[PDB]
């Protein structure tokens, strides 16, 4: 159960409502987990934000993951 | 349950709504009496801000990268 | 539970609104009974900040591991 | 029980709210529930910065700490 | 219980605020609960410093104590 009540994008900013599926959890199986609810009241996305509502399901990059350097 | 009031995320920032669950929780016990309800206020993102509300199951990492040695 | 009210995240910052459970934490069963509350007004991380508001459950160590080792 | 009013994170800090459960801990007294009372004002750490809001429960000797007692 | 006002910890200084509970656990005692009041005016720790505020109970013999067999 993963709902929002209002969302603001501005400036080349998305917003997805559902769930993510990512080729590294295999294919769209759906229904696995949905131990806890997800509601969200307000969200604002300036600035090529992007709003994401859904949980997701990878592993190999946690949807934006790509750090190669170590400190 | 996860629940959250407002979120304001700008320049290049990215907002995530639910649990993730990466390919290392599969064929795995999920299930260990996790019982929260986890809510926050108001979050501010500025400057390619990464927020994600909900919990995270995997023992490959901690959601970013971290790795040094001790003294 | 966890409950947050103001919590600042800039510069290269996230935010962790829920509990870690690595691959190593599936060795609990179902049970109800009392489950501390730890609640914060305001978290200012400036400067690749990491805010984590629940519970950590690992063996290795803890969320971080620049310090301490095994025994 | 565990609650914090201000908290200040700057240069690559990192803070915790809530317990440490270590994986060395089992189904033999677990649930500690709300035995003391933890409350902060002012924190403010900067530079490899942990902040720790909670009680540790495990057999890894302590969550931070350098060393042993030296002479 | 244990209050703290101002702490700060910067110079990779951390700070810890609970009780801590060993592997050992507590082999006797049902009433369970704080009694002694510890409250800090104002800890400032620069330099690898370490801030502990809450209930010492591991068994190794550095800002903890035990009773252990001397022969």
């Amino acid at each position: 159960r993963n709902s929002a009540k209002d969302i603001r994008t501005e400036e080349r900013a998305r917003v997805q409502l559902g769930n993510v599926v990512t080729a590294a959890a295999l294919h769209g199986g759906i229904r696995i987990s949905d131990q806890t609810t997800n509601s969200v009241e307000t969200v604002v996305g300036k600035g090529e934000s992007r709003v994401l509502i859904g949980n997701e399901y990878g592993g190999k990059g946690f949807w934006d993951n790509h750090h190669h350097h170590h400190h």
